[PDB]
């Protein structure tokens, strides 16, 4: 039993069941979901429509990187934190005097910095603040058993200075038969726009994970809040409900990377990834 | 289908299939990684009855937390000693936490609620309009704009980690309204299936009630989702003896009077009818 049916059968449950409900724009929504996918001889990057892989690849390495900055992901070729990042955006955030492309003390900042000053996506953070990914680093390779290895980008004292608060919460890692498995808690969930990419994002971080920890990925636990469709996109989402899932492709890494920070989206192959047509939403 | 048997099949499930590890001092727990309940909060309270549940505990433990209070000494006064053992001054001391005063437990949970952020410094020291306070944030959501998606409370502060006497196992929890209904998520890191979780469903439980009670709304459902679920080898014996017991009817629970501020309750205006659990193990 393919396991993208299980994100299929919620869509399906959100359409049929979901609460309608209204500030800008409505959707269907269900609270509280989990679903489970593996890791082991395959990559859940879903085939029922294309996903955004590239985007997927640049915006983790930027993410570890610690970056804040739009422009940086920008420059790579991926443009989707842009609408966020000008100055007109950032201006109706109640947060003009940025410059273009700064964000606020988002991902990045919280996975290296948790608890820091933000000035902002220039300022030199080094040493100040948490450090979260050295933090489950070290714990997964000399204490893989603890029970708190976790990254959380969710910090409600920095909310105001961010552009969009975080909606992938946090991460907890779990070791058991040198395997790395790792729950997401998702607070908002887009079915059909974020969600796949969103899978795709952290199972990938597993890997990278495994890897440089000398450990096998396991399994990719999903659990969301508010999981939701917006109504505009329900006659391309009843089109995707349609089609069956073809077999998830693997994913290679093509080299020895000793630290999260030394990758890049060239050590990454993607073998196999035969998705049905993309559906623009 | 009666919702304790989630609880039960939870249990099993662990001690059929769990993972056998070890801490870094040697203990041994069978746990599995990932799990989801949801237990209705309409008709019934969620207090399992298959083992007794330290009700009074729930209750004083919980009023104790909104208040902000990082004081075990306050706790204790109750006649709820849970909390003691980490607030003793030989347990700080063992923590590597010196300059104590016996009872300051560090910037937990009730520091983490109503302050987040701010310096902690100790647990006599006065915090008003010192850092976040995540409860008044919720409380106004809900009441203002309820289908808000980041209605979220968080307990885990990854820079105060070092402050505290123990560190939170409830990391967050989000909360969602429909239908005229208050739900509620909860994110638990780390689930001791034989004493804590109990306990802790009645916690979040009692939590949506007041919540809900407060904000004009009616209980919806308690979703509950952990990360690290175990089982001590040592107790794997009484688990295997509460296995066999069949499951009794939910008790009730009545909000007494009218209360307007989650501050204002009292262990009096809450009326728990009626709890018949099988002996206490
Ligand atoms: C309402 C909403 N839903 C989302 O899913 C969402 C996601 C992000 C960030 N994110 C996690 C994204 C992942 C993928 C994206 C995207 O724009 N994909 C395009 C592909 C662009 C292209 O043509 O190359 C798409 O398929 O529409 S955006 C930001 C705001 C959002 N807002
Ligand atoms: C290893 C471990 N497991 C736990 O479950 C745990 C729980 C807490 C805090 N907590 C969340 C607790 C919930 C319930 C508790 C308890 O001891 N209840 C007693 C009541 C004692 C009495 O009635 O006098 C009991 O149920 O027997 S303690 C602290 C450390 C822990 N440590
Ligand atoms: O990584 C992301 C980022 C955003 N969203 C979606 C979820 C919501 O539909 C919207 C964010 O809006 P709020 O939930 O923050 O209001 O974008 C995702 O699904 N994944
Ligand atoms: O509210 C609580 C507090 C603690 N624990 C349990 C979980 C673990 O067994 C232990 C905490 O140890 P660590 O997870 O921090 O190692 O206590 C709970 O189940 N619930």
């Amino acid at each position: 039993p393919h396991e993208e049916l299980q994100y299929l059968r919620q869509l399906r449950e959100i359409l049929c069941r979901g609460s309608d409900r209204l500030t800008g724009i409505g959707t269907l929504s269900l609270f509280g979901m989990q679903a489970r996918y593996s890791l082991r001889d395959h990559f859940p990057l879903l085939t029922t429509k294309r996903v955004f892989w590239r985007g997927v690849v640049q915006e983790l390495l930027w993410f570890l990187k610690g970056s804040t900055d739009s422009r940086e992901l920008s420059r790579t070729g991926v443009k989707i934190w842009d609408k966020n990042g000008s100055r007109e955006f950032l201006a109706g955030r109640g947060l003009a005097h940025r410059r273009e492309g700064d964000l606020g003390p988002v991902y990045g900042f919280q996975w290296r910095h948790f608890g820091a000053a933000y000035v902002d996506a220039d300022a030199d953070y080094t040493g100040q603040g948490f450090d979260q990914l050295s933090y489950i680093v070290d714990l997964i390779k000399n204490n893989p058993h603890d029970r708190r290895i976790i990254m959380c980008a969710w910090n409600p004292a920095d909310l105001s200075l961010m552009a969009l608060p975080p909606c992938h919460l946090l991460c907890q890692f779990y070791v058991a038969d040198g395997e790395l498995s790792c729950q997401l808690y998702q607070r908002s969930g887009d079915m059909g726009l974020g969600v796949p990419f969103n899978i795709a994002s952290y199972s990938l971080l597993t890997y990278m994970l495994a890897h440089v920890t000398g450990l096998r990925p396991g399994e990719f636990i999903h659990t969301l809040g508010d999981a939701h469709i917006y109504k505009t996109h329900i006659e391309p989402l009843r089109l995707q409900l349609t089609r069956t899932p073809r077999p998830f492709p693997r994913l290679e890494i093509l080299r020895s990377v000793s630290s999260m920070e030394e990758f890049t989206p060239d050590d990454f192959r993607l073998v196999d990834y035969c998705p049905h047509p993309t559906i623009r939403m």
